[PDB]
């Protein structure tokens, strides 16, 4: 389109394409002492608000904002419905800053109508490891859309991040903006087939009757890796090493510390599931997925789609296909209707054999203030939430 906000930002032009050997900021040499110390102006009757995610009430108000106003599917039949407990997990990682959790309230009602967040994470992009901010959960109330509020939120978080002497960020969106480093399609592996058909997430063709669709997706309730168990505190060193060593091969991935591994993977009911296979006290395989339910808009029978999203999966003792079959099965065991993944890492390789369907769109990966060659998604080794 025209991208009049994005064009003033340190990000590539729509027509920019860089050699593999390019790996550097757009703007280097930045200075904390020069960063604006004043908050971005909001329109009359609107105020900044510092959200304390560890306060139940503040967390609940972010949760209602996103519940009613967050990302929908193209046909406006489903809306992402991140739980409050998920938000807590997502936003309170190691060394997080409360003042990168940014709310906008409407003066007169005192109601939260806008939100944007970031967490600090070490990102390796093309073998350069950079302190970055991972930005998520940008949201403006449906009644206030197209008012140019989203650039005010962006600019204000950029200012807040810059104050910490961080100059790059990482983010994903479904919408095309200037300009993806990678673009990954999503795929859906049906578990509760009939519910999926009923709510219009999946469809039948005459070759596929209801009974046939149900047989097609039926799994065996027996793991390929018999000893796969919920991760415990004792497993953090092992997971750190297994995941840490695996991720080195990709062009884009998070460099997790131990403290990060514990946060990111220790299980929490209805938010994050990690399973491990220990052999001789060494952690040899792992599976992880997170819970992201979709609210079903206007379906008489169901109000929630229970969905599991693939997180980080590593196998040394089985085929990746066997690993990801077990991950489908562990998801089913925890009541999920569907197992979603992106075509990142080695995922695409198993999608056909494990009966994933292609979805309807793709997820773009972005860096802010970084110049580098774009790449196919199989070179992406990071999953954002
Ligand atoms: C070094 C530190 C750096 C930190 C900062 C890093 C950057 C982080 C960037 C944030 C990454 C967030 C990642 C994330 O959370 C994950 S992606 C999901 C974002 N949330 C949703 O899609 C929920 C529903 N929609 C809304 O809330 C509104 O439509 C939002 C708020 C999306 C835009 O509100 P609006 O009422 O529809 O629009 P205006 O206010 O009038 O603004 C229009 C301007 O916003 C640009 N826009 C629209 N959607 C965008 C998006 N998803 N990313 C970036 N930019 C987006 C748009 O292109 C236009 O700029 P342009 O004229 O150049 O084209
Ligand atoms: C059925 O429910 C919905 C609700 C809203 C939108 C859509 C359409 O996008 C997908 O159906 C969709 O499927 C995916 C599978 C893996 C990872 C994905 O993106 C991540 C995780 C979610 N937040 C941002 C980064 C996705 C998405 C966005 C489907
Ligand atoms: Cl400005
Ligand atoms: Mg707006």
């Amino acid at each position: 389109m025209d991208y009049k906000f994005w064009y003033t930002q340190p990000v590539p032009k729509i027509n920019d394409e860089f050699n593999e050997s390019v790996n550097e900021p757009f703007i280097s040499d930045n200075k904390v002492e020069d960063v604006r110390k004043d908050e971005y102006k909001l329109p009359p009757g609107y105020s900044w608000y510092v959200c304390d995610v560890k306060d139940e009430k503040d967390r609940s108000e972010i949760y209602t904002l996103l519940t009613d106003n967050y990302v929908e599917d193209d046909d406006n039949i489903f809306r992402f419905n991140y739980s409050a407990e998920f938000l807590l997990w997502a936003l309170t990682s190691p060394n997080y800053l409360k003042t990168w959790h940014i709310g906008v309230k409407y003066d007169a009602s005192n109601k939260l109508i806008g939100f944007i967040s970031a967490i600090p994470t070490d990102i390796c992009i093309h073998k350069r490891t950079i302190k970055m901010a991972e930005v998520n959960f940008l949201c403006v109330h449906k009644t206030l859309r197209s008012k140019r509020l989203a650039p005010v939120l962006i600019k204000e978080i950029t200012r807040r991040i810059n104050l910490e002497n961080i100059w790059q960020a990482i983010y994903t969106a479904g919408v095309y903006l200037p300009k993806p480093v990678s673009d990954a399609r999503y795929y859906h592996r049906s578990i509760n087939v009939k519910k999926l058909i009923e709510i219009g997430f999946s469809s039948l063709n005459s070759r596929l009757t209801m009974s046939r669709a149900i047989k097609l997706y039926r799994v065996e309730d027996t793991l390929n890796i018999k000893n796969m168990r919920l991760m415990k505190k004792k497993d953090v060193e092992g997971v750190h090493k297994l995941l840490g060593s695996y991720l080195e091969q990709f062009n884009l991935y998070a460099v997790f510390t131990k403290e990060e591994i514990a946060h990111w993977f220790l299980p929490i009911e209805n938010v994050i599931y990690t399973y491990v296979n220990e052999e001789n006290g060494k952690i040899k395989d792992m599976i992880s997925f997170y819970s992201l339910p979709s609210q079903i808009l206007g379906n008489d029978k169901y109000s929630t789609l229970n969905a599991a999203y693939s997180f980080y999966n590593v196998t040394t003792t089985a085929t990746f296909k066997q690993l990801m079959q077990d991950a489908i099965l562990l998801a089913k065991r925890n009541n999920f209707d569907v197992f979603n993944a992106l075509e990142v890492m080695q995922n695409k390789s198993v999608f056909e054999d494990l009966k994933f369907g292609e979805g309807d769109g793709s997820l773009k990966y972005y860096l802010y203030n970084w110049k580098c060659a774009s790449f196919a998604p199989a070179h992406v080794g990071i999953v954002l939430l």
